[PDB]
């Protein structure tokens, strides 16, 4: 007779693997998108199995399901084909399908039928060919990292990236490869996270890229916990992570990451060794009065005293028996969040903290491991609020009319905490800024402050607080 | 010494945490009484009492020095203080050691001691704190705790949320002939709960208790059969349990006789598995955009029940369920899935009895051969050839009495703004009565919407 298909795509699949792939892929989908079809999920049924793709133009994930995963049959493809369904909705359905077996059938008008047990869903389908193609990346000069290590690398660095849109490049983690050793660097202006890893790669290859922190976090969520290798292909604008049945793409951040190797102190006046948990719990307790700034005081052969006070709300004092103390007596103030973020990430029972006075950065490490380094900037105390310095100072360019004004009213700026350096002509940098500033919005405020001087602080600063 | 009274005692952490947490649920965040922000601590020879209140509800948690053969507290010096509730609760949770020490040291200061950590909090004179309401405490009512909690679980969810009509925010408690009737009315649904009390058939009550109060009460009550003393004055309720008191201000006004909507007849009778029915209605509600949804039930004797939902520009759902029993007239009815799901979650038992009398009459949800609990839901009226083909009636209708000028003008063109899918009715003088509205209106904000469009 005359052939005319009853349907486009049709296959049967186990619910557990279906859900699993949809959850992974869904992590690449964004509600806020400027390209409509990117709210969808691309399904491709072939003779070998079914793949699921989701993307938000910055990252892309493809999860594949072989039709056979052992004795059992996972997928039964009756008619290869493809369709795009709404991702968020497709996720909600599949999670709550009653029975194990799931039938998916795309009819000739792209209406997609989903059957499990006695429940039948119908979905408006979109033509798969309208869905963007994966980034074309040739797999050459690839790198191999064990999964658990890779997840540790991420975990020990992503948190420290900037959340501000002021400097896009600082929202990503700097991956530098040289002499077969990976150096992951992440920093917001207030603190820095470093991680180093040795890889079985030819010493000749060199890489210097910046991967968005969010991408690495979502990648980590998808990776299982094992020792098997993850394949990594780095290019000029993309990075591809490969694992079992998973392809993960991330767009690299354009630009040049700042050098920080010089910024890391190499010599310390005072070194403290103490139990991780006991020290951690004490800092957390002193953070209850954040209404912000914790103070630390230590002397050799003597206890450590962490303290903080909030005006008219209260004060707190806690003492820990150190494990070892050597060097100058010190009284240093720092943000407990940064301290905490660093500590939650270290695996050792005890830690090593190195300082060089109360006015310079201090390091947090494991006792006998040089692989991980956590850097934090302290808070300067003026007996005129408390001030926090920046690792990578913010730079602002100004007109000559406004540039002259900045120096004229510079004395008052200092009194507010707007401690500019005045390094560039007609453009001053920000070495220090008031500690009470909210994270990720330091640049914004520091701008509006100056804007008033050119458009005109007591009343202002009061309405802002 | 003769006059100084500085509180001091050492207490176990867990008991301190538990009691602070309980009283904390009575502490307000946006109160106009500053002292209310704090938790009133009072130490005595018997033990320690913790108190917090928001002026509507008050909770007092007690901890004896000794419970049975154990020592819970050691009171060096009795005394009383108010500490900031939020900070105090945060501190005690973090306490390193099992034993915790509190000690007022001077005017203006209390410090907390656990292991090697000292907290310094600014105390406040307990005298400034308001006392508990004066309750006669003569007539009482005793309800097992589990029954009391089950009572609140099965009604409190069905109160109205809009503050424009405060009386419907609370649950009507009506006692008569040694029987308690708990009524909770919402915009398009209600719950009636029936409990047999153990008291003289002469005593009677008719009070309205705020839904929030009962929710918070249910939280602090443990899961047991221990009896709970309830004292119902003209203005307040008092729930007494072991080592805890719960106060709640009553809502003034007469509660409408909304139970009058519950019928005794039905044209269609369905008995179905609770779990399977719930799961199906849940799947049918997934098409909701999340930005209301409408589900349709179709039943016929000797045929599977059909749950379905149609969302344009997204798709549709259809699910079949075999019922334990279908009896009566062929039925096709629509309703909001949320209301159905709320009723189902609250009903214990493997089966549920859903009773219908046509597509547009309120239907009932119950357990078979049991009238202790009755859930009533007003269905979605579907007018096929209509601008708004999905309408929702209200149990208690909304009224709107404006000024003559804006009343007469808006009246002349009454069918002007009535086109959007608002219906209206005139009653009394220069005032309208809205019994219905479109199904897509936001729940808990139907009145405000109409007022703005009006």
């Amino acid at each position: 007779n005359l052939y005319f298909q009853s349907h486009m795509m049709k296959f049967t699949i186990q619910k557990d693997r279906l859900v699993e792939s949809v959850q992974d892929v869904l992590k690449a989908v964004s509600s806020r998108t400027t390209i409509p079809i990117l709210t969808g999920i691309k399904i491709v049924a072939s003779d070998d199995g079914v793949s699921f793709t989701g993307s938000d133009s910055d990252i892309s994930i493809e999860s594949f399901i072989p039709k056979e995963e052992g004795d059992k049959e996972i997928v039964t493809i009756e008619q290869p084909g493809s369709i795009v369904l709404q991702a968020r909705f497709f996720s909600e359905i599949v999670k709550k399908l009653p029975m194990a077996t799931v039938e998916i059938e795309v009819q000739n008008q792209y209406l997609t039928i989903i059957r499990s047990g006695k429940a039948e869903f119908n979905l408006n389908g979109l033509d798969a060919d309208e869905y963007p193609h994966l980034p074309q990346i040739e797999e050459h000069h690839a790198i191999q990292i064990p999964t658990d290590l890779l997840k540790n690398l991420i975990r020990q660095t992503v948190f420290a990236v900037s959340t501000s849109e002021t400097r896009p490049i600082l929202t990503g983690v700097n991956w530098k490869v040289e002499q077969s050793e990976l150096l992951c660097t992440a920093t917001d202006s207030h603190r820095l996270a470093l991680r180093k890893a040795k890889l079985d790669i030819p010493e000749d290859r060199s890489y210097n890229v910046v991967i968005p922190g969010k991408s690495l976090t979502e990648l980590s969520k998808i990776l299982d916990d094992n020792q098997e290798l993850v394949d990594i292909v780095i290019t000029e604008t993309q990075v591809l992570f490969k694992a079992k049945n998973v392809l993960f793409f991330s767009r690299l951040l354009d630009g040049n990451y700042p050098d920080t190797t010089s910024l890391i102190p190499q010599d310390s006046k005072t070194e403290i060794i103490v139990n991780t948990k006991e020290f951690l719990q004490a800092i957390d307790r002193a953070s209850l009065l954040a209404r912000n700034v914790v103070k630390l005081s230590a002397k050799p052969a003597e206890s450590i005293e962490i303290s903080s006070n909030s005006p008219e709300i209260g004060k707190v004092v806690e003492a820990i028996v150190a494990d070892q103390i050597e060097g100058e007596e010190l009284n240093i103030s720092f943000s407990p969040k940064y301290m905490l973020d660093a500590l939650k990430v270290l695996e050792g029972a005890e830690i090593r903290v190195s300082f060089t006075g109360a006015m310079r950065p201090f390091l947090i490490r494991t006792p006998n491991d040089e692989t991980i380094v956590q850097l934090i900037l302290p808070v300067r105390t003026y007996v005129e609020p408390e001030v926090q310095e920046m690792i990578v100072p913010l730079t602002f360019h100004y007109s000559t009319n406004e540039a002259l004004i900045i120096e004229q009213h510079k004395q008052e700026l200092e009194s507010v905490g707007v401690f500019l350096e005045s390094f560039g002509s007609n453009s001053y940098i920000v070495r220090c800024h008031p500690a009470w500033f909210p994270k990720g919005e330091e640049a914004e405020l520091i701008e509006e402050i100056i804007q008033q001087v050119l458009d005109s602080l007591r009343e202002e600063a009061a309405i802002m607080m």
